[PDB]
């Protein structure tokens, strides 16, 4: 009621749109042709993706995510993982999202976007989970 933003519960729940999606699809490709496209779009798109609410977007969106994770500086690693995660979850791959929820949240602790999906990808696998065996 006027104005949501509750905190994480509302950025998994919102996705990305088209719109926008084509926004930045627009920036990497012309970029591309530009002559590279740059750590930012990629960023940018990545994360773009992994919002979207088709799960290949999720995929060709870690990528990228992965591809600046190395290619990052420090914090910019921060606001990565964080993404990773939330794409990776969006996969049930709570292994790996975890797994980046966990080493995001090393050096992010306060983070509480990082401590609730934590959280979350918890029951998740509750919910349902592939289990071994």
């Amino acid at each position: 009621g006027s104005s949501g933003s509750s905190g994480m519960e509302a950025v998994l729940n919102e996705l990305v749109s088209v719109e926008d999606l084509k926004n930045f699809e627009r920036k990497f490709q012309s970029e591309q042709a530009a002559g590279s496209v740059s750590k930012s779009t990629q960023f940018e798109y990545a994360w773009c993706l992994v919002r979207s609410k088709y799960n290949e977007d999720i995929r060709r969106g870690i990528v990228l995510l992965e591809e600046l994770l190395p290619k990052g500086s420090k914090e910019e690693q921060r606001d990565y993982v964080f993404y990773l995660a939330v794409g990776n979850y969006r996969l049930k791959e709570y292994e790996k999202a975890l797994k980046y929820v966990r080493g995001l949240l090393q050096t992010e602790p306060q983070n509480n976007q990082a401590k609730e999906l934590e959280r979350l990808i918890d029951k998740a696998m509750k919910k349902s989970g592939p289990s071994s065996g």
